[PDB]
């Protein structure tokens, strides 16, 4: 009786009824559901038994940065009284907890410090400066506000959150766009490479050189209906999920336009799609087992020598695995068995090398499982960093039950932050028919393993439902009345009991540690841009100035490129900080949540260069005079430096990623001096050269006409930042390679990925690449008036 309600909620949450899965009567979809539910309920079981410090690690993972005086305000749970302490930046949380315990009435290890009005906590053997909240409070100049939450209070949160040897050569039987003759071109693929010659049909509008023993485990039959005028395409795995070779006829529901990367599952639109009927022949015959395979196991000459020293490749150079995998003959079963035998004794590879193995160039199930075993060593911070890519790779998968789905679902049920973003990446693509079944099932399994978080996500989904309804009203009204009239009409709609409830008391889909408490309707409005986005302000009494946070709701545009660009800039910032370089970056949150729908984090105390220049004796002084008002006296020098660093950081970021169409309207400055970029519509030269605006150069130069001292410090930052990224060049190339799965119009072919190779100058020597950058930087200076 209670299971009916839970299933009803899952259906509403995932944006797909659970009845649709059962109606398919597909054994693959049924076996995934039954197996994955047990795996998820086991995770929920192990979670309700975890200790209070272990639960805190699940629900509120620590936000850490990749001696000095500090005034901290410590509070207690269920008390209005607060006390200010003189603690060091080197001091641990346990020492600060001892001070609060010492502080007036009549063990510190039984407590955890909560960040006021936020789902963030301060615990563990880490100095105060290492935590992202205390670190940010130092730079902002704001006093950190903490709460002494006892073990009994944390434990009560866990309790409230309760739950085959045949040499026979391999070998067509509606709703087609008429004109011309229709021909079916077919090929046998194993990832990118072809197993044999692409045999096509006979050339009027409703109408292989490989042995069966040689066909690999992960082989695909790729069809295409031509007229040259393309009509449709269709893919199929020759072996099923149960490991047996496909026998008999099959009706293939074609996708509208050989495409190897495309899905192996059929078109859901059975009514309005072209169907191709194929005759797959009688041989039961299942693929040989691991025991049977192990019992059997660059230029043309360069690849021949790599295959000869295959045994030496395992011992001498184990990181060369990928080069050997692209040289192995997948069209010859004897060669596959010898390679697979080497893969079983192959030692575990580092995270960087495993990220490469997850590409479409390595479609083998065993080679795939090797990459997951090597990716198990990823930290929850590293896994979150590459989460977008690992979700896109699920589109390359052949079967519903895969090692990547197990790993992502296993880590998501072990970390609430990881499970939060895995939910949104899956939910935001339920409009796309090719992934809607897979993504739907993965989200259902997660819900079976997290009934409390399911209701937490339901509240987020309800807020976003009211936001679309309010935005459509804004869209219609903006084309009919004056802005103040529309804004008041929006406020009235928001002030409704249905809206006030849904829009208040929730977790930010952008940051689960950010609590969207009370909605500040009076301060809410909409942006003048084409899609009329919504400016939604919030406030929390318990958090004070920390709860004064905002969100931007935008419907009508694809937010995937922006999310990807910002994440890359955030990876740039992390790698820079790792080499001691803090370029004061502002990687604001950007998370798509639906069909051309998403959320963008509000950077408070910021304005656009355009609004600052439009209002000083000279226009060149505007940007600087603004920083003089927002930073008077001694504070200006710190702000010119914050500007200088962020300008250097954003100059390299836009150059390396090839972001163009940068103007005064899509560049912002924070009152701290921190410059940042918004609206990343175009990237990877869709060649964008280095850019130096004289308006920013005037600020770097402290107002002076010829300040070589300050300007050249800035050249140094750009150079340092560029050389740091160059070292991790492969990280960006490997991540962008996996992102080809997403189907982003500016990231589809090899030419887009080649842009990153040219911008980072991967081939050239560090000395030679620094000079090439020095020529482009100087050309950017000459370009400034
Ligand atoms: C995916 O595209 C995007 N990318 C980045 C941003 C983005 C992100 C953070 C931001 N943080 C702070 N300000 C902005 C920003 C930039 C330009 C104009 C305005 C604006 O319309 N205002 C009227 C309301 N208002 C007040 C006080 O009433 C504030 C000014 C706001 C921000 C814009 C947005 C989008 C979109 N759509």
């Amino acid at each position: 009786r209670v299971k009916k309600l839970i299933n009803s909620q899952i259906s509403l949450l995932i944006g797909k009824g659970l009845h649709e899965f059962d109606s398919l009567r597909d054994p693959e979809v049924n076996d995934f559901r039954t197996k994955m539910r047990q795996f998820c309920e086991e995770a929920a079981a192990h979670r309700q038994q975890l200790g209070w410090v272990e639960w805190l690690q699940y629900s509120f993972p620590l936000q850490l940065e990749p001696n000095r005086a500090l005034l901290v305000n410590v509070k207690f749970e269920g008390s209005e009284e607060s006390f200010t302490f003189q603690v060091s930046t080197k001091d641990m949380p346990l020492a600060l907890m001892a001070c609060a315990l010492r502080k007036v009435f009549r063990q510190p290890e039984e407590y955890a410090l909560q960040v006021n009005g936020r789902h963030e906590y301060l615990y563990g053997n880490y100095p105060l400066c290492h935590f992202q909240y205390i670190c940010s409070c130092l730079h902002s100049g704001l006093t950190p506000h903490l709460t002494m939450v006892h073990s009994s209070s944390i434990l009560a949160m866990r309790d409230e959150q309760s739950n085959w040897s045949l040499e026979q050569p391999f070998s067509l039987i509606r709703k087609v766009n008429a004109d011309m003759k229709l021909v079916v071109q077919a090929g046998l693929f194993h990832g990118n490479e072809m197993l044999c010659k692409t045999v096509s049909s006979s050339e009027v509008c409703e109408p292989f050189d490989i042995s069966v023993c040689d066909l690999p485990r992960m082989a695909r039959l790729c069809f295409a209906l031509y007229a040259d005028c393309p009509i449709a395409w269709a893919n199929l795995m020759l072996f099923d999920y149960k490991d047996q070779l496909k026998t008999g006829e099959r009706c293939l529901y074609m996708w509208p336009s050989l495409n190897p990367a495309g899905t192996v599952r059929g078109n859901p639109n059975t009514e309005s799609a072209a169907a191709l009927v194929i005759y797959l022949p009688e041989v039961p015959v299942y693929f040989p087992a691991l025991e049977k395979i192990l019992e059997l196991g660059l230029y043309e000459h360069e690849k021949d020598l790599v295959w000869k020293m295959r045994h030496e490749v395992q011992e001498h150079f184990p990181e060369a695995l990928a080069r050997l995998l692209l040289v192995t003959k997948w069209n010859k079963h004897e060669d596959v068995a010898q390679m697979l035998y080497l893969l079983c004794s192959w030692p575990e590879l580092p995270v960087l090398s495993a990220l490469e193995l997850l590409d479409f160039s390595f479609p083998d199930c065993y080679v795939g499982s090797f990459a997951i075993k090597s990716l198990r060593k990823l930290t929850d911070d590293e896994l979150f960093q590459y989460l977008l890519q690992l979700v896109q790779v699920l589109k390359y998968e052949s079967y519903l039950d895969c090692e990547l789905t197990k790993f992502l679902l296993g880590r998501a049920l072990a970390n609430r932050k990881i499970g939060h973003f895995l939910f949104w990446h899956l939910r935001s693509e339920m409009h796309v028919p090719s992934v809607a079944l897979r993504f739907g099932l993965i989200m259902e399994a997660y819900c079976r393993g997290s009934t409390h978080h399911m209701k937490v996500l339901m509240k987020q989904g309800e807020a976003l439902s009211k936001l679309k309804a309010l935005n459509d009203f804004v869209k219609v009204s903006s084309q009919k009345t004056t802005k103040p009239q529309t804004k008041e009409m929006m406020h009235m709609c928001m002030r409704q009991e249905t809206y006030m409830e849904a829009l208040s008391h929730l977790q930010s889909p952008l940051d689960p540690s950010t609590l969207l408490e009370e909605v500040c309707v009076e301060q809410c409005t909409f942006m003048d841009s084409k899609m009329k986005p919504l400016w939604i302000m919030y406030s929390s009494e318990e958090a004070g100035s920390a709860g004064n946070v905002g969100i931007i709701f935008k419907n009508g545009d694809d937010l995937r490129q922006d999310m990807l660009t910002l994440q890359m800039i955030q990876l740039m910032d992390v790698l820079w900080k790792q080499e001691g370089l803090d370029l004061r970056m502002t990687p604001y949150g950007c998370l798509p949540t639906g069909d051309r729908t998403g959320l963008i984090e509000v950077v408070l105390h910021s304005d656009t260069i355009a609004n600052i220049q439009l209002n000083a004796a000279f226009n060149k002084d505007a940007l600087l005079n603004w920083l003089k008002s927002k930073n008077p006296g001694e504070a200006l020098d710190r702000a010119i430096e914050e500007f200088t660093l962020s300008c250097a950081g954003y100059c390299v970021a836009t150059y390396v990623l090839g972001i163009g169409d940068r103007h005064s309207d899509n560049i912002m400055i924070r009152e701290s001096g921190q410059l940042f970029h918004i609206d990343f519509g175009h990237f990877l030269g869709n060649r964008v050269p280095f850019i130096l605006t004289y308006d920013f150069v005037h600020v770097i130069q402290q107002g002076k006409t010829n300040n070589s001292e300050k300007f050249e410090r800035f050249r140094g930052y750009c150079e340092r930042a560029y050389t740091i990224l160059r070292r991790h060049g492969l990280l960006f190339l490997h991540l962008f390679a996996l992102m080809r799965a997403a189907g982003l119009p500016e990231l589809s072919c090899s030419k887009d990925i080649q842009y990153l190779k040219d911008s980072l100058a991967l081939g050239k020597t560090e000395e030679e690449a620094l000079k090439h950058f020095r020529v482009k930087f100087n050309e950017a200076l000459r370009e400034s008036w």
